[PDB]
């Protein structure tokens, strides 16, 4: 010999190891891994991808390759004790494609008429059972490694289903079941031209050889295009023994949890059945036993139950099976060990003796996530800087979420109980399908979905609906699952609500489209509708994983914000300064809007002049109010941006009359108005073209800044302000505003005979600022970047107006996401790129910034981070996420930056 | 000894030569080349640039460099004869400072009061002239060799202006220059400490030392960084030996010109005064003399005189001095052929003896330049290539002036006759002065200005006039000159006009703001202003040019045309194609405007498609109206730019009911038209946006184009078509719309039977688009750069809004001329720059092109030849400019790569 073909694994040894992924493919490798590790998993080989290329080059399988095959199936065989093809102890595969890379899958590989007949005639608890099983593995057969469709046996068997009344599976007997093999077996033998493969040992090649077959797969050629992953040989093919928990009552299946995905607490959370096929512990159909003992008294101790009942009816793995909990529970310990992460578990009690058959990193809501991620730091199972990469800042919102208060006892009304399936609380009006929620949701109308059980049918209706509220379904129930993956708060398993129509009666009340509530908790409700922000949020839970992002970020992160309400707000989620505090806004509401209306008009700089000394306090008064917010922290602010015309009306009367002396009506109203109206505002006179042509107004802005700013000073803190120059586009257009800033500012320091440390600046948001960055880098003192009006010129978008296209855009796939979101990072961010080297060409130690809506998005903030960007600036409720996504960048790098 | 430090010229020899600008300075270095030439210049020396060095270090003259200055001047005074300082023969210098790069200029060094009364009592016909001169020069020294202002020599002249009781110096005598020159002496006297310098040696190295102050002089030394030539040592001194035609009557001083600056035609145009100081022959009062006899002759020939009164009263150089205008004859032989270029010259014969002044490359009109260009290639003085040079692109339009027609004896009417002085025709109502027709100019009315004479404070409202007409002043006139100088059609010295106020009354006819017209046939009407362009322009004369042109030009010259009226034009003036073609115009004007505003509505895809195949021929017929035209030559095609907003009224009742079935009133009018309005509709729905929401118009417009397209193949000739896409930002915005075309064209050709070359590219004006130009190269043909729109995008100027502000920019001069006018080479530029080569990465033979009003202006065009585009593209009526200042950039290249 020589080569060696075929890998076996599950004696607890197995030939090959975790690092073979290239030979056994990810799964391959991982099972391996596995067992070598000590975990019971039912047995089997893996086919070398070695294997698989000698058939793509050559539609053969070498000698060599049979015999070594062969020779590991006589090895399972010896190590589970059946007998591949023998009908009196029977072993049965289960053949599967060896690459997580993405060609499927085939159940009960092995069966044939006689192993059929004789299983029944043997066991006929199962009758019903073995013909489902069989009529499934024929059509799995003929459909994947026969290619011959299906369109016939669905067919066939509908054709089954009206001859008996249903519309369901379920209701099919034992003695239909039999007829619908008997005309599968035929219908087989027509299709193609051979009969059904009673020889168990062929039916393996053929398995084998499809599954070769399945890569060359034009579906699949087209595959390594856009996933790329050129040069891979083909796929390893796993083999492996089939097992089964509705053998007898010392027979069991269930799924499992290292810690709750809802809570995150440290329990061995998970649901299981005695003499059952998983699937009917999804189903919902017959209450799902929990493993744990504690937990079991305690999901009784929430609903009517007494402990003599739950011992005898509804028991716990734990007592039930105690043996095999307790090795259960140990292989729990083991894989969390190993993989440092919660593991969900799905396992098989075939007769006394368990079995693990599939194990992966669990899913989780966001508040699990945070848990168990500072629990393993405690524990010290992972690091900080690990803890932190398992938080999604795309899920940080999530936090966000509202659920009630203590208004649940300010009125009772639980009419009705579930599980706490999904974290959370929701109000809305109820509907009973996927249309129905699918609807009112758009006519503002916020939702709440009942349904018997869900499915992946309800689904588009499900991600619509503000909450779920399912008749039946454990913790593994379909709703469930998805609404952790989504975090929307839901109840499922509330077995006495009873369903008819669009209504539903929950135990005394009946109900219709009114107004319900639901919980984490997991009580059903009817309003108590007074919701609250968990915004004192996640009591220094969440606060730790911000500290130690804090830690590990290089990026600042600033607020965009202009209200001292909205300054507070942010800094107290740690945000270090503003990036933006936009100063139009002292010019409108309220007393403000009619002296600027005057100044405007004045027909006189020496005029306006006085229109001006008007606004000093009213703003410098903001200012103080604004400052006070940020004492020790850098605030930067855009001097009034925008044109004339947004401070006036068009027809009004009530502002010419309060007037000055004669000479003057209502269309001297009309005059500049009229006179000040633009055909595209977005590029008319305004930023700094409007500070040049009218000068004194960002002189009054900026005293109005240095005055409120030596104020503050004198109070036992410190302040820095940052001056910003809106849409400058050449070196020149920003040169004069300086000295024009840079004046005032200097007055004031002199007139007041204190000191203050200023800065000015520009925002960068007119493309030929980018391209000639370098000469505007002299006259400057830090870059913002405007990316979203940078985004609108760069790609030549009047943000308003691309409604009617953009939309589409994003549907053929132009745009992968709307570029006023996300930076376009091969075209708007090239220009930032090009501003930002050429820059610091210049001055090199040049303050660099961002801001707006781009400020708060990760995929935006992660770009920032690679260009060399100082700070990132974003709304207050982004702080959070911002933060994270930063560090979350920041620690990447340092990782790359090691090897 | 060993140092030179002063360089005689003059001899016929000249120590120093043409080479040495180093030491001489221009001025100098161009005196020596001069004499060496043979050239009777008046003599003198040159002081070297180390000397002025030596004085900035230290305030001293090397003993070396005085013996070194007497050693000289003792030789003008022998080539001369006169002796400096000796008030019975006494020699007079200028002293003026050496380099053409910008400190000024002192006549008649060398005066002292025994010079002046022994001058005096000595030909005393000059006694006026002589203290008019002292009396000048004491001023001048005192002003600029001392320092001392002016001030006060100025009121102390007035203050005996009005003792005499007129307004002008013409008019104070002998007597009272005399007073005034005694007063000066002692306001000098006292002004400074000392007496006016009766030593004239002193004088000189007072000249001297003030020549080399003014160097390091502020309002120099401010020089040299915004000039910066740094690194220049100092000025040279030039010092110069005075000469005069008014010592007798067989003395004159006259201004000449090698051939006509109007006309340019090969004659020996001159004016002289016999007796005269030059001045006289400038000022105009008493009729200045032909050079030439031939054109003494003619100017006679073509007012009232006879031969025998010419013969006696206003005779000829020729034959008044015929010895002398033999020689002078020679000297312009000999300098032309020396400067390869017309000259213009300054003279004087003192006592019989003639002297050459100055010497310049002669100014004039664009026609003149024309002529004498072609001629001198002709008699192979210069290269058609240094011909083409010396044509400027900036006033080729001058060659687009309107003349008079035959319709000159439709009617008669010259009511008057002066000089040819300025080529054209002008009409307008006249007006009298500089503000006069500041302000006609404005009302909309085009103004004659008429002025006894004019000067350099006549002159906003000069070039404001459509034409000028002077009573006196011959072809040196100051109005004469300044006409030329902006082909400005002039006639002056017409002295048979008596002015008064805003009247004047020309022989016959009296008039005042009527309406009248001047020619460069130089004769006075009063309308016939029928005007014609000379658009069959310049007789296959500056055809050549053009062929020339064409000949050393490597960018094509294409152009902006929609109209085949406009295309024809165009093309022959030898455009080869054009470069822009827009189609909306054939949606809008008369029966189409009705036929879109149905498509608009049609509240139907397949609805429209019929409100579509309407169109389909009402363009394909303006399609063939087009390629008729351009019949082998390339047409760029912009298929529809705009959104549909500009295609609806407001309020229209007659649209909605052309109509359809009922359901329809005039409000699903105001839906789609509020409803398709925007805010920045520049940015809105349009170009390729549109084309892809609705794709079936860039369908109908495709095969507009290509079904006129086969047809005219037909037709014995042969077509290519550009199909242009607008505003494309991203590489796939455009690789939809791509398929989306060759499906169009590739079914018309396939139904068709018959084949035809398209090609599909889009304009480059979005700024994205430049930065990515990489990726759009993959999907395009050719690149137009549509620098007007990416102007607006890229500097954030909404063009018709930036009213308020732009023009002020212009001012304080942030960009230095209106960037729509003229590209931002900085910035707009360098956008192209990154395009160009990215692009060209990809695609290496891309077709690149610009086009828009940056299309014919030169330095623009100059920027795209640099930038290596391949073509150019411009209005019709600029494809000259556009080939010269092509032909010009490709020219001044081919000769920098040959060194």
């Amino acid at each position: 010999v020589a080569k060696k073909w075929v890998y076996y694994f599950g004696g607890g040894n197995a030939d090959g190891n975790k690092n073979m992924k290239e030979l056994l493919g990810g799964k391959g490798a991982n099972l391996a891994e596995m067992v070598n590790l000590g975990i019971p998993v039912p047995p089997g080989f893996t086919i070398t991808t070695e294997a698989c290329k000698t058939y793509q080059e050559t539609e053969t399988i070498p000698q060599e390759v049979a015999d070594q095959v062969r020779e590991n199936v006589s090895r399972v065989e010896k190590e589970m004790g059946a007998k591949f093809g023998d009908p009196a102890n029977p072993l049965l595969f289960s053949v599967r494609s060896g690459a997580a890379a993405s060609m499927d899958t085939v159940l009960n590989l092995g069966l044939n008429k006689v192993t059929v007949d004789a299983w029944v005639r043997r066991a006929p608890r199962l009758e019903r059972f073995v013909y489902d099983s069989y009529r499934r593995f024929i059509t799995m057969y003929a459909d994947i490694v026969m290619q011959v469709g299906r369109e016939d046996f669905e067919e066939a068997l509908s054709r089954m289903k009206e001859r008996r009344g249903t519309k369901f599976d379920t209701d099919l007997t034992a003695s239909d079941l039999k007829e619908l093999c008997d005309g599968y077996l035929e219908l087989f033998e027509l299709k193609t031209g051979c009969s059904f493969p009673q020889d168990p040992v062929m039916q393996l090649f053929a398995a084998i050889k499809a599954v070769f077959r399945s890569w060359g797969n034009p579906r699949a050629t087209i595959y390594r295009r856009m996933n790329n992953i050129t040069g891979l040989l083909g796929t390893a093919v796993n083999v492996q023994a089939m097992v089964f928990g509705n053998i007898n009552d010392r027979s069991a299946t269930g799924v499992a949890f290292s810690r709750s995905p809802s809570t995150g607490e440290n329990f061995f959370f998970g649901e299981y059945l005695v003499n059952a096929q998983g699937e009917d512990v999804v189903a919902g159909i017959r209450t799902p036993q929990q493993i744990n003992h504690s937990l079991s008294l305690r999901w009784a101790k929430a609903h009517g139950v007494g402990e003599e009942e739950r011992r005898k009816r509804y028991p716990s793995m734990e007592e039930a099976m105690p043996e095999n909990y307790r090795l259960l529970c140990d292989v729990r310990k083991r894989l969390e060990n190993h993989y440092r992460d919660m593991q969900d578990l799905e396992f098989t009690v075939q007769d006394g003796r368990l079995w693990l058959l599939q194990c992966r990193n669990g899913k989780r809501t966001i508040h699990a996530a945070v848990r168990i991620a500072i629990d393993m730091v405690n524990e010290g199972l992972i690091s900080r800087e690990e803890a932190v990469l398992r938080i999604d800042p795309y899920q940080v919102d999530h936090l966000m979420h509202p659920n009630l208060e203590p208004g649940a006892e300010k009125a009772n009304k639980p009419i009705g109980r579930g599980l706490a399936a999904s974290p959370g609380a929701a109000v809305g009006q109820v509907v009973f399908d996927a249309e129905s929620a699918k609807e009112w949701s758009g006519r503002g109308k916020k939702v709440i979905m009942v349904r018997l059980e869900t499915s992946p049918e309800d689904l588009a209706g499900m991600d619509a609906a503000c909450g779920i509220l399912t008749a039946r379904g454990g913790m593994t129930s379909h709703a469930a699952v998805v609404a952790r993956g989504m975090g929307k708060c839901c109840v499922s398993g509330c077995g006495d609500m009873v369903i008819r129509g669009k209504s539903f009666k929950l135990n005394g009340s009946v109900f219709r489209e009114g107004d319900y509530i639901t919980i984490d908790g997991s009580k059903g409700l009817i309003y108590a509708g007074k919701l609250k922000l968990r915004s004192p949020d996640l009591k220094g839970s969440f606060q730790t994983i911000l500290q130690w992002c804090q830690e590990m970020k290089r990026l600042g992160v600033r607020t965009n914000a202009d209200t001292p309400a909205d300054a507070a707000k942010a800094r107290s989620f740690g945000a270090e300064g503003v990036g933006l505090c936009r100063t139009e806004h002292m010019f409108f509401e309220g007393s403000r809007i009619n002296f600027i209306r005057e100044m405007i008009l004045a027909d006189s700089a020496s005029g306006r002049k006085a229109a001006l000394d008007k606004l000093l306090p009213i703003q410098r008064a903001d200012f103080v109010g604004i400052l006070r917010a940020m004492r020790g922290l850098p605030v930067t602010i855009r001097l009034l941006d925008p044109p004339l015309h947004e401070f006036v009306p068009h027809d009004a009367a009530a502002q010419f009359e309060l007037a000055q002396k004669l000479g003057m009506p209502a269309e001297k109203v009309r005059n500049r108005v009229n006179a000040l109206h633009e055909l595209n505002p977005m590029l008319g006179h305004r930023g700094c073209r409007l500070g040049i042509t009218y000068p004194e107004i960002y002189n009054m802005q900026v005293r109005a800044i240095i005055e409120a700013a030596i104020a503050v000073s004198e109070e036992g803190s410190s302040v820095i302000p940052e001056i910003m120059v809106p849409l400058v586009g050449k070196k020149e257009e920003l040169s004069l505003i300086r000295e024009e800033v840079v004046k005032t500012a200097e007055a004031v320091i002199t007139k007041s005979g204190k000191r203050v440390h200023y800065t000015v600046g520009t925002m960068i948001e007119v493309p030929r600022a980018a391209v000639t960055a370098d000469s505007i880098a002299q006259k400057a003192d830090f870059f913002s970047f405007g990316t979203n009006d940078l985004t609108q010129m760069g790609c030549g978008f009047s943000r308003d107006d691309a409604g009617p296209f953009l939309r589409h855009y994003g549907n053929l796939g132009i745009y992968a996401q709307d570029p006023f979101q996300s930076i376009d990072q091969e075209g708007i961010g090239e220009l930032v790129r090009i501003a930002v080297t050429k820059g610091r060409r210049v001055k090199p130690m040049l303050k660099m910034g961002i801001c707006g809506e781009h400020g708060g998005d990760p995929a935006t903030i992660g770009f920032c981070h690679k260009v060399g960007l100082d700070y990132v600036s974003c709304s207050p409720f982004r702080v959070p996420v911002a933060i994270v996504a930063a560090a979350h960048a920041s620690i990447k790098d340092r990782r790359a930056a090691m090897k």
